[PDB]
């Protein structure tokens, strides 16, 4: 895979932000999580876990899988990088996300957050608290 520039437009909730790419708004929904609704226990935690994320970035990439790059809503699918650290991984490693939608084809990193999941679980984080 590989990393493509993209610039933030809105952060939105948990897993799911409004990015200019290839200067084009999208709504961006990330790969293999799921956090809580906002309306939920740990939505907002994660809404601003992800959007302190983002906000603060110097840089914003977008990595697509091997697969669908975007949902039946016309959302991109994508890995989202803010100054390099992942905020896919991020929000698992919090207990703020959990690993979900595992589609075959757009999995490359599932063991990855899988075994950051496995550690927020030890910690008791969030969610898993
Ligand atoms: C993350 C992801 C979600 N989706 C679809 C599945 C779910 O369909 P349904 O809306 O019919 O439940 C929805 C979950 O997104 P949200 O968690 O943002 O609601 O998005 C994909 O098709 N591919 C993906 O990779
Ligand atoms: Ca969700």
């Amino acid at each position: 895979l590989h990393k493509e520039p993209a610039t933030l437009i809105k952060a939105i909730d948990g897993d799911t932000a409004k990015l200019m790419y290839k200067g084009q708004p999208m709504t961006f929904r990330l790969l293999l999580v799921d956090t809580p609704e906002f309306n939920e226990k740990y939505g907002p935690e994660a809404s601003a876990f992800t959007k302190k994320m983002v906000e603060n970035a110097k840089k914003i990439e977008v990595e697509f899988d091997k697969g669908q790059r975007t949902d039946k809503y016309g959302r991109g699918l994508a890995y989202i990088y803010a100054d390099g650290k992942m905020v896919n991984e991020a929000l698992v490693r919090q207990g703020l996300a959990k690993v979900a939608y595992v589609y075959k084809g757009n999995n490359t990193h599932e063991q990855l957050l899988r075994k950051a999941e496995a550690q927020a679980k030890k910690e008791k984080l969030n969610i898993w608290s």
